[PDB]
């Protein structure tokens, strides 16, 4: 019997991979915000490795969790362990696509998806985070995300999400959805309001649940009341989450693959 | 009784990150120490420049002139080596005024006194341990000026994550040898370890929120910060520790910081001098 339940437990074989990272300094909620991720489609110790968890929704949904990069005295290259992880995912990419197994279906491990954690200061990007967007940038799709959303006040929120919009802009970071990428008037119409609106997605996370109006929801219980994470009116994970995982996940593969992926192999070859 | 003149001068100086609220607190300080006034409209530009504001102030009918010292924050560089360097310059340019002053040629009745009293360092709420970049800067500041650990923006946390986070600074501050205000190296008997010892252990770091802002609750306009969920009262002890910060520094400890400030750190500078 005890044998029996084990096999169960092995297990699924699911039509195509997703795999999404998440990137920042420590203590923003990083690791927090994957868990919430996980069960929105369903204590934390800090993290000191890079890890990827699976979970099959068919698809396999990766999320990727991180150490905090760009929180040191120095932080010269600080970007390299991410780098080294993605190139890592292309490099074996490259060699599977070969496929001198002859297989059918190869596995995709390549970061498809990163997002970026923004500390809420109320202030100009610091110069770290204009670096680190700017590295990564080059390899993979960046979603800058303001982190602990419920930090700031509603006026705070939107004064920050304008200023971190500007600030891209002049300094020149790339990041999804690139305007270059915009197919047709749909998806221009669609994406203008996604990059002007939308963007950076200001979030708040928590993979704890509490009843509210008699559903269980993922909430943060703070001693001033429950913030509902997956609820518009009170922050923008959902929109995160639905931006993510439904409405634009196929295209954030094929940029990876088509720009990318490609801009690897270019320079490999 | 009451006069017009102030009894004394009292520096504090209020140190961190961008970000963190310090410009606030520094509004918050003077508004608590004071009518109907219409809020800030503008938000508080960054600080860019060491700045020295002052205002005289009463506190327990005695009028002192409170300054606070409001400075740009650091460690938002790639290489942020030796960022504590233009507070350290601060700190010494004002012991070598006072150096200069106290030799008093002119014949002062009293001497001008802008010498660094409390430092309030400003910790971001976390979770984890202390980031590295502020284990270092205050570790370097501690040598000079008297340092206060205050949790910055504590509405951030819930209540467990504010305990268990609380512990985690002291923790750190006492394995990395960091002597903050009241230090225990000049604990001078019993009476003083053991009511110093609540002090450090318990009441440090103060969880702190701050506003220059203020909102009516249950019929009485009190500073507050107004969230989308209700009104945090900066001064109510249910909501944060800002209360406790302002009568520790103000009230209680105000002369023992200024004490230690003349008899030990700034002597140690003249006798380096
Ligand atoms: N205020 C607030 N705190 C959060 C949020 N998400 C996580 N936290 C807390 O922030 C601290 C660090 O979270 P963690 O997930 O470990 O962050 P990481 O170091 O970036 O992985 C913990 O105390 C969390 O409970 C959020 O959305 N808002
Ligand atoms: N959540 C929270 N936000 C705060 C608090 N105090 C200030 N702020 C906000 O934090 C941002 C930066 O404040 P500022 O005083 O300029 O910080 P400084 O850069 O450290 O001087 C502004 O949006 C403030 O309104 C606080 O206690 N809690
Ligand atoms: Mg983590
Ligand atoms: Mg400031």
């Amino acid at each position: 019997i005890d044998t029996i339940i084990e096999q169960m437990r092995k297990k699924m074989k699911t039509g195509f991979d997703f795999n999404i990272m998440v990137v920042g300094q420590s203590g923003l909620g990083k690791s927090t915000l994957v868990n919430t991720l996980f069960k929105s489609q369903v204590k934390i110790p800090k993290t000191v490795e890079i890890k990827a968890i699976g979970h099959v929704i068919k698809m396999k949904l990766t999320v990727i969790d991180t150490p905090g990069f760009g929180d040191q005295i120095n932080n010269e290259n600080c970007w390299e362990p991410i780098e080294k992880y993605i190139n890592e995912q292309y490099e074996k990419f490259l060699k599977e696509e070969v496929n001198i197994a002859r297989k059918k279906r190869i596995p995709d491990t390549r970061v498809h998806c990163c997002l970026y954690f923004i500390s809420p200061t109320g202030h100009s990007l610091r110069p770290l985070d204009l670096e680190f967007m700017k590295h990564l940038s080059k390899v993979v799709n960046i979603i800058p995300v303001i982190a602990k959303a419920d930090t700031m006040t509603l006026e705070e929120k939107s004064e920050f999400k304008q200023r971190v919009r500007k600030e891209l802009e002049v300094n020149g970071i790339e990041f999804y959805p690139q305007k270059e990428f915009d197919e047709d008037l749909e998806d221009k119409t669609e994406n203008d309001k996604i990059r002007q609106e939308s963007m950076p997605f200001a979030v708040v996370g928590s993979d704890k649940e509490y009843q509210v109006n008699g559903k269980r929801v993922l909430g943060r219980k703070t001693p001033w009341g429950i913030i509902e994470v997956e609820n518009l009116n009170h922050c923008e994970f959902a929109l995160l989450r639905d931006f993510v995982i439904r409405t634009h996940l196929q295209d954030l593969k094929e940029v990876t693959h088509n720009i990318h992926y490609e801009t690897y192999r270019a320079k490999r070859l």
